[PDB]
């Protein structure tokens, strides 16, 4: 199944996992950091791999996101189909507090704080590959 490229409506990046363990976006479709596949726990329920490196798309205590080595909790996100047809990722772990996958215009990390509904920042359309 996939892999995909999860597409940020707010500046037009793709969300990346750097060998780093930092996430952020880049313009760039032939960057090797941006493949990325998706698998389901339950229901709605997403990890999101880096293909390249392995890592997972994780977020951590107080809302800065990661690649972890491992799927763990904090690996968990809700993806929730919103206006149409771009998906928002909310952190499973911080789901009650509005948490949500984001990048900024220029491309760099939102910080789950500093995410809410509405934003472009949170919106990711998901491109099969
Ligand atoms: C269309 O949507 C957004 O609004 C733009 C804007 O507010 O001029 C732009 O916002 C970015 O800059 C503003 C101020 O210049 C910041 O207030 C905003 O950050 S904040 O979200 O922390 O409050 C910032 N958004 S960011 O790039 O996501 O950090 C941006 O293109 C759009 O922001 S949105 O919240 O995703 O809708």
């Amino acid at each position: 199944k996939k892999p995909k490229l999860l597409y940020c409506s707010n500046g037009g990046h793709f969300l990346r996992i750097l060998p780093d363990g930092t996430v952020d976006g880049t313009r760039d479709r032939s960057d090797q950091h941006i493949q990325l596949q998706l698998s389901a726990e339950s229901v709605g329920e997403v990890y999101i791999k880096s293909t390249e490196t392995g890592q997972y798309l994780a977020m951590d205590t107080d809302g800065l996101l990661y690649g972890s080595q491992t799927p763990n909790e904090e690996c968990l996100f809700l993806e929730r189909l919103e206006e149409n047809h771009y998906n928002t990722y909310i952190s499973k772990k911080h789901a009650e507090k509005n948490w949500f996958v984001g990048l900024k215009k220029n491309g760099s990390c939102k910080r789950g704080p500093r995410t809410h509904y509405g934003q472009k920042a949170i919106l990711f359309l998901p491109l099969p590959v």
